[PDB]
């Protein structure tokens, strides 16, 4: 069947402009094949958890004890006989009243911030937070204010302006690896009457006591309204959660689209999770190794005069252009390190980054050298970073 | 904290509208808890694989022992993807990580912010929110409507046809030769949603469009690989290149986590069970026509040509009524109402599988006609 020209036209020139323009033809985030050597930075499983050999027995035991057959909505399965322990397990671990499972990080977002807007609703959103949590607020047809990365005072000025809302930010950022102001956040949000909303991701099990988070870190989790996170970083699995301090998580799975038009995770994947919680609650060894090597390799990189905003496990190298960012990605991985090419749709089309995240399996010999190959690459590289 | 007004004061009116009006209190889709006597007519497994034995060892087996843009290179992408393309008749297969996803990622990749979307009104959700997402303009045919759809297509210009195959609440069948027909007519792309016939029907379970001859007059072809593949996952066929570019175009694709690779090789075994599954195929198809039959001679608008069966029960306080009485009696269907129908028209949805019996199919015909008789509802 031919396509339209309506559809071929687009393709034809999406190809010729994010494929055809890159030296080996194809899109940016594709590089070389790496080698078992290679020091290679990509997976956002923070503790090393994925092989657990832990988790993988209970995983399959559960699996192998059958099936329910549950292929259908969540909705259908709130009753609270049918709600999985890991939901009150999670909600315990981090303080939040309730927990609420999701198929991903992504849905957890889009998911509340339905429940919770109106579309008058306004939504006081950091311009690096996620692009989930943007997005969720442009389903709800929610009135967005995006406010400079981590500025607070540019924060309270719009929230002076619009009114009451819904403040949302990552705890730790997914590009850049910073950290947002949570307590002053939280002041703003009390000052102004409005509530807030955090993403975890990349901090929840990676920080605070047996893994809890930030806001355990810092003691502020009774004074939050709502926290989410993707399960697929730390916790290593395909799954999201939605954590309230009120009776939202009661309302979200007859009204948000994905929880009730999606299919639910089934009973055995919940079970996995349990045993995951378990290890990530005793893992204070290797969240203390990985902030270790993490703030080397930040101290490292700095003092080559590179431009590095992490103050976490996740580090961006700033590479601005497409051009730029292609001879990068090529000097780095030609020499044993393998980012990941973050670029447009994720950032603008000047300010892509190769992001560097950590996990606690990384050594001090790697850390020397990542910065080695850095070191050489601003001396020597026929590039630049900003 | 307490919750600001603005949303305190829209949870407590949802609250109030939503699970304080029921009898039980909670919302309407949540009844009576089920015995082992029940028959139960929720999954959407039809041909009854949740607990093979060997999907189960072979998940297990694989599993003892980031985003998908990143895993795009030749040798990171899953066989499980040739052989879904193969088992189809399609060119190409891309996994999702759900029949939402899916959906919302193709049209995501081919539609621009004005391109005409000719929707059935009673296509899955997932296609109208992926157009919505993607400001497309959407144009509503009334269902399976091929005279409204071509004023449509005559008045706003080429576009996108999307239609499912086998539609989710009612179990009707589109008109999919007709609207292969009308695409070609019209020079429009045809995007055929199979969740509900992609392993029940055609050759092997290849689908609808197999069974009809099709394949190679429809552009995109999607399913939900949580019905018949019992997986919690979907994918998107195409007959075109369009597949190289969803990777990296979808935000659902891009932005949120891939399938873990084990998850790949229980999909290979699962496809295998259903190439031989004509017993299981056979024996749900004539279950469903029996209680078609049935539930038709009593009078109540049974629309469904398929596995799927839905009672049209009218109002919330109707439908209320009716689950009861069916739940009492050991019938157990799944509640479909608002968002998911208009708040007039909820429908009590029947999913058979291939483990339903002739006992439990007389069984359902014989409480439905009791509750035909009964005088404290109506059905539609
Ligand atoms: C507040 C509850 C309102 C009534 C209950 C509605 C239940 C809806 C459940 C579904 O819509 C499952 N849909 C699956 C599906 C999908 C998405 O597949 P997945 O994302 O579940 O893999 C795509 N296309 C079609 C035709 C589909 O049926
Ligand atoms: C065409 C390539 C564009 C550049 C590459 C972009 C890669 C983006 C990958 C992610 O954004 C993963 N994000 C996960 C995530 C999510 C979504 O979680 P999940 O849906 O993956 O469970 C939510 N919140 C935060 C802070 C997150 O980091
Ligand atoms: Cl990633």
């Amino acid at each position: 069947p031919q396509l339209p020209d309506f559809i071929q036209n687009k393709i034809d020139h999406y190809i010729e402009n994010y494929f055809d323009i890159n030296k080996n033809g194809k899109h940016l985030v594709l590089g070389k094949q790496a080698s078992p050597d290679d020091i290679i930075l990509q997976s956002n499983d923070y503790l090393a958890l994925a092989n657990h050999p832990l988790i993988k027995a209970r995983l399959a035991k559960s699996l192998l004890e059958e099936q329910q057959s549950l292929f259908m909505s969540a909705s259908f399965l709130q009753n609270d006989y049918d709600k999985p322990m890991i939901e009150k397990r999670l909600a315990k671990f981090t303080g939040f009243d309730e927990c609420l499972l999701s198929q991903s990080g992504w849905n957890a977002n889009v998911g509340l911030l339905q429940t919770i807007c109106q579309p008058n609703t306004n939504v006081y959103i950091d311009f690096f937070a996620h692009m989930s949590l943007w997005e969720g607020a442009r389903y709800a047809n929610a009135q967005a204010h995006p406010f400079m990365h981590n500025n607070c005072d540019h924060l309270r000025m719009l929230i002076q302006r619009h009114g009451p809302g819904i403040i949302v930010v990552d705890s730790i950022y997914s590009t850049l690896g910073t950290i947002a102001p949570l307590a002053e956040l939280v002041n703003i949000s009390k000052e102004f009457g409005c509530a807030l909303l955090v993403d975890e991701s990349h901090s929840l099990g990676t920080h605070g006591p047996n893994g809890a988070g930030l806001l355990a870190e810092l003691g502020l989790t009774r004074e939050v309204h709502f926290m989410t996170a993707s399960l697929a970083k730390t916790f290593a699995y395909r799954a999201g959660a939605i954590w309230c301090n009120n009776e939202v998580n009661r309302c979200v799975p007859f009204i948000s689209y994905p929880a009730i038009f999606s299919s639910t995770l089934l009973p055995y994947e919940a079970a996995g999770l349990e045993t995951t919680l378990e290890i990530i609650e005793s893992a204070d060894n290797r969240r203390q190794h990985l902030d270790r090597m993490a703030r080397k390799l930040r101290i490292g990189l700095s003092q080559l005069g590179l431009t590095i905003r992490s103050e976490s496990q996740i580090i961006g190298l700033e590479t601005g252009d497409e051009r730029n960012t292609e001879k990068v990605r090529d000097y780095l991985e030609s020499n044993g390190v393998f980012g990941s090419v973050f670029c447009r749709p994720a950032t603008s089309k000047n300010k892509n980054i190769i992001r560097l995240s950590l996990n606690s399996d990384v050594n001090d010999e790697q850390i020397a050298k990542i910065i080695e190959v850095c070191s050489d690459a601003v001396n020597y590289g026929d590039f630049y970073f900003r």
